């Protein structure tokens, strides 16, 4: 059974890391033609290594792969170098230059080491900020949307206090984060989808009986996107619409609002995919494991998972 | 199998509706001894009404019951009538002074109808608001917990824009929440909980990352609510604790962050507890129903199942 139905660009991760071996073993399961959708990117000495734990190196042949993030030293499996920090931008960067340029139609992002990058000098929040650097845009015009048991959940504020996310909130920042989402339920296989936007307040205001936010900011919002030519319900208490479970897309406003049903039907496997200017990047849903690093024992049930939701048919 | 160990008031909500019809129904399925533990609160008008269309007079002798809510005219199955509103309003109140006394341990309060109470003249904006009247307490120092799918969400603030909780929040009002919480579990059935406080930021700040709330509010209540003896994680991620499901009562900071999980994993079957003093009041998940009033086709089922929640062994 066929699960890669686009070209995807596969970012290793921190190479010292289980993302070389993750790769090897979740290309292996696929087959010729799919593996000839996935361009690796990545250090090939990193590749080579978990080639030679894996009893994979048959496989290096048939691989499609673009050297990046190389490695001035052998590789180290389980250490945390800026080396391998370094490596990890570098390739997801590749990786996302690839997408922005049309030559993929979307990236997977292998796990990195957070101390790892940051002993390399260079900042870094999460793949929101890294994807907004790389394209050169306003870091809150990059949107996080959490995928899992058949729920869609794009966020218009993220990693910042509710009272911050509050004061950034305006009526131009959510039809932003609809935009995106959208666009990526496109490439998810939902070409035209019915959208709800939750309520800033509780009951979403209840016209403006708990709030002026939802009338000033997610209800104007909502009606340009409807003379636009979107179906968007809402503002409507996100409690309630979930409930109802008859949408495509959910817009969450607040952190919390999105990741609490997202991680309570799904604690294991849901996707985190950051969304900006025609770049959809996922994660694997899991740490770099340096304790597990070079044992041959990781498994790649996540990434195969990730591969599954970014390559469906349309 | 015994399902009442306590004593209950029940009102019997808008008489014009299934309240009293679900009220006989419900107390004809238990024993003589547990219907020895339920005072009805309620025109008895209305339930010889009941009992009259039913077939369950019998029943009435049986019954333990107050005069509320007396009506001046005869009962007018499935009519929207400001005197069936104020006799809603009348015997929930004896309910809940019934429990504010000592005479019995929580309250059920059967279906209202707004329209009812509203054309009474009566300002009603739910049982929280009604319960902290009667008791003339200030509505913040009453608590919704919601009950369903195992989970107990006890809710800081309620109803009111998120700033304007945000800017209630205080150590103080926590451990109120939780205080009133606790002692509502020991009736529930668990004398001594695992409790697990929600983070007012994402990822409970992140230690300060992403806001001082949390240090400033949930970790000092947290260290507070354990150097008097309690078991409480936290302040932790909403959207992770709520995950691991290792808990016994979640405390939520906002509306939205327990609302989302109960109505998701329970759209029916969860219960609503309005705690404040000692008062513990629960509603029916359900409606008057003036389509079917009086025309005996009323399951007592709902009505049945918050009994059994209110009424659990210790
Ligand atoms: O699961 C989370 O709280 C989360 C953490 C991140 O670093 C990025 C996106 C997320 O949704
Ligand atoms: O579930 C809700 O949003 C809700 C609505 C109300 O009208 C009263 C209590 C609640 O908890
Ligand atoms: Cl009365
Ligand atoms: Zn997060
Ligand atoms: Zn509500």
């Amino acid at each position: 059974m066929t699960i890669v139905h686009r070209r995807l660009a596969l970012a290793i991760g921190d190479p010292h890391g289980i993302g070389p071996e993750i790769a090897l073993k979740a290309l292996q399961q696929l087959s010729a033609t799919e593996r000839s959708l996935i361009k690796v990117y990545g250090p090939w000495s990193a590749l080579e290594q978990a080639a030679q734990i894996c009893q994979m190196e048959s496989l290096l042949q048939d691989l499609i792969h673009e050297e990046a993030g190389s490695l001035a030293q052998p590789v180290q499996c389980g250490e945390i170098t800026p080396q391998a920090g370094l490596s990890t931008v570098q390739s997801a960067t590749a990786a996302i230059r690839a997408c922005e340029s049309g030559e993929v139609d979307a990236v997977i992002a292998c796990p990195h080491h957070e101390t790892a990058i940051h002993r390399a000098g260079i900042a870094f929040s999460g793949y929101p900020s890294l994807l907004a650097n790389v394209l050169g845009m306003n870091e809150d015009e990059v949107f996080l949307m959490l995928v899992g048991a058949g729920l869609r959940i794009v966020h218009v504020t993220l990693h910042e206090s509710v009272r911050s996310a509050l004061e950034r909130l305006s009526p131009q920042l959510v039809i932003n984060a609809v935009d995106a989402a959208v666009q990526t339920c496109t490439l998810l296989g939902v070409p035209k989808p019915q959208v709800a936007v939750f309520g800033i307040n509780p009951h979403a205001s209840e016209g403006q009986l708990f709030g002026l936010e939802d009338s000033q900011i997610t209800v104007p919002a909502v009606e340009t996107l409807r003379k636009r030519g979107l179906t968007v319900d809402g503002p409507m208490g996100a409690d309630m619409v979930l409930a109802q479970r008859k949408h495509d897309l959910y817009v969450a406003m607040l952190h919390d609002q999105g990741h609490i049903p997202i991680k309570l039907l799904a604690p294991n496997g849901a996707s985190a995919l950051s969304i900006g200017g025609r770049v959809v990047l996922s994660s694997v849903g899991h740490g770099s494991a340096m304790d597990i690093a070079g044992r041959g024992v990781a498994d790649a049930t996540a990434l195969l998972r990730t591969i599954a939701l970014l390559g469906a048919q349309p």
